[PDB]
């Protein structure tokens, strides 16, 4: 599955800007680690806590090098209108990282979260700068209240990257 490279894709996008563009995760190797996530739908009646404590950490995430994808199965557009949309009228407001448009449900099916052919399953990505999958995270600890061990995950994924791992010491080959 995915332990080489994650598996890539060509998507529209809404950025922060509210711009449209286009996104490939290749875009990102060498340059960025990456955290993908993936909701159900846009403008539901169950709020967004996922993309909205994500967004509310941005900045925690951009001082590690990481750079934030929202992944639904919806499309620019609605995206947009989405972003439009004051939180208290049900919406996500102004988030300021991007979000890609998954319309051929293709991406949440290269992941394995495509629930019954139509909307993605909640789950957490975390993609290194070569593009390789570090974690996934799914179901109970796919969660807006997950935000700080996603953190200490990238803490530990660049820690790991520094220093290797340690041996048990005592123990010898031989």
């Amino acid at each position: 599955a995915f332990q080489g490279q994650a598996p890539s894709f060509k998507a529209e996008a809404v950025f922060g800007d509210n711009t449209f563009g286009e996104v490939s995760l290749s875009d990102f190797i060498g340059k960025k680690y990456v955290l993908l996530y993936f909701y159900p739908l846009d403008f539901t009646f169950v709020c967004p806590s996922e993309i909205i404590a994500l967004d509310k950490a941005l900045d925690s995430f951009k001082e590690r090098n990481v750079e934030l994808l929202g992944c639904s199965v919806d499309s620019k557009f609605t995206h947009l209108a989405w972003k439009k949309t004051p939180l208290s009228q049900g919406g996500i407001g102004n988030i300021k990282h991007t979000l890609i448009s998954d319309i051929s449900k293709s991406i949440a099916r290269s992941y394995d979260v495509l629930f019954n052919e139509s909307v993605a399953l909640r789950a957490f990505v975390l993609i290194d700068k070569q593009g390789v999958v570090q974690h996934l995270l799914v179901n109970n600890l796919a969660l807006g209240r997950s935000v700080d061990e996603i953190l200490r995950l990238i803490d530990a994924l660049q820690h790991h990257e520094k220093y290797g791992d340690v041996c048990p010491a005592n123990w010898q080959k031989g």
